[PDB]
């Protein structure tokens, strides 16, 4: 952050969903980009397709 002399600053942590784009403002990543832990971006959601299925699509597939 900025403050009133141009000295000292403050890194105040921005929200889940702002990206550290820049040094004195944060900016906002398109959907399916999780912010990353380091100053790098956002990387991608993982996405699957249920392959295994263990917690509630075992059930179905053996009643089918």
């Amino acid at each position: 952050t900025v403050k009133g002399m141009p000295c000292c600053w403050h890194c105040e942590p921005c929200t889940g969903y702002q990206y550290q784009v820049d040094r004195y403002t944060c900016k906002t990543c398109p959907y399916d980009m999780r912010p990353t832990e380091n100053r790098t971006g956002c990387r991608p959601i993982p996405i699957i397709k249920l392959e295994w299925g263990s917690p509630w699509a075992v059930l179905p597939l053996f009643l089918a």
